[PDB]
C-alpha cells in the first residue's frame, strides 16, 4: 500500500500536458487519456495527490494543501525538463486543480472534467466512504481492521471546510484565467455538474472557449462509457497547438 510514483511519458512534438486526477482517485484516472495524447506526440506528466493509495486514516493526514503543492511540484517539473509549452487537464478535483494552475501559470490551454462549483459536507464524506470501502475489498481487510478506517473520518472535519473553501476561492477568480479553455461534463452525471460547467464556463475571462456536455459520459468522464468520444473532444482541443 502506497502513493503511486508520477507518470512521465516524454513526447516528440514540444507541448507538455499535466494530466491531474480525482479525489480519492489516483494517476489511473488519466492513464489513457495521457497515452492518447503521447501517441500524438505530445509529453504528458500525470502526478498522484499526496496520500492517495493509502488506507483511510492515511489518507486523512493529507489535504487540499499537500494536493495542490504536489501539483506546483509537478508544473515546476515540466519547467525544469525545459518545456516552454506546457497545458494541463483534470478531471473533478483535478479540473479545479487545473482551473488553479492556469490562476498561477500561464498554460497554454486548459481542458476541465467535471469540475464542481462547490461540495458540501455529506458528498465528501460519501466519497471517502466509498473510497474506504473499495480499499478494504481489494486489500482483503478483516473485519475490524475495515470498521476502523471509516471510524477516523470525524477528525477530517476541519480539512473538508479547508477543501470547500478552496473550491470557493477558485470559483471567485475565474475571470482571471483567459487562456483558451474546454469546459466539459457528462449528460450521465448528476445535474449539478452540468449547471457547474455553465457556471465556470461564462466565468471564465478567455475569449477562446467552449462547453461541451457529452451526453452519454459519466462522472469520471475518461473512464467507461463515452470514452471515445471524450478523448477525441480533448485530443482534439490540445491538437490545436500543433
Ligand atoms: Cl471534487
Ligand atoms: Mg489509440
Ligand atoms: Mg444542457
Amino acid at each position: 500500500i502506497k502513493t503511486p510514483s508520477p507518470s512521465y511519458l516524454k513526447g516528440t512534438n514540444g507541448h507538455a500536458i499535466l494530466l491531474l486526477h480525482s479525489f480519492t482517485g489516483t494517476n489511473r484516472d488519466v492513464k489513457h487519456l495521457a497515452a492518447e495524447l503521447n501517441d500524438q506526440g505530445f509529453s504528458c506528466y500525470a502526478p498522484n495527490y499526496p496520500g492517495h493509495g493509502l488506507l483511510l486514516k492515511d489518507f486523512m493526514t493529507y489535504n487540499v494543501d499537500d494536493w495542490w503543492e504536489e501539483v506546483e511540484k509537478a508544473y515546476q517539473f515540466l519547467v525544469n525538463e525545459g518545456y516552454e509549452s506546457i497545458s494541463a487537464t483534470g478531471v473533478s478535483l483535478g479540473g479545479l486543480m487545473t482551473l488553479k494552475l492556469a490562476q498561477h501559470y500561464p498554460l497554454k490551454r486548459i481542458a476541465v472534467m467535471s469540475a464542481p462549483k462547490e461540495k458540501s459536507d455529506d458528498g465528501l464524506i460519501e466519497h471517502l466512504v466509498y473510497y474506504s470501502q473499495r480499499m478494504s475489498n481489494i486489500l482483503n481487510l478483516d473485519q475490524q481492521a475495515s470498521s476502523a478506517q471509516l471510524a477516523a473520518i470525524d477528525d477530517y472535519e476541519g480539512e473538508i471546510t479547508k477543501f470547500q473553501h478552496f473550491i470557493d476561492d477558485i470559483m471567485t477568480n475565474l475571470n482571471v484565467i483567459k487562456m483558451p479553455a474546454n469546459i466539459l461534463f457528462g449528460g450521465k452525471d448528476a445535474p449539478s455538474y452540468e449547471t457547474s460547467a455553465h457556471f465556470i464556463y461564462e466565468h471564465l475571462g478567455s475569449v477562446d472557449k467552449e462547453l461541451n456536455g457529452l451526453k452519454d459520459s459519466h462522472h469520471l468522464m475518461t473512464h467507461g462509457e463515452g470514452r471515445d468520444i471524450l478523448e477525441e473532444n480533448v485530443i482534439r482541443f490540445f491538437n490545436a497547438l500543433t
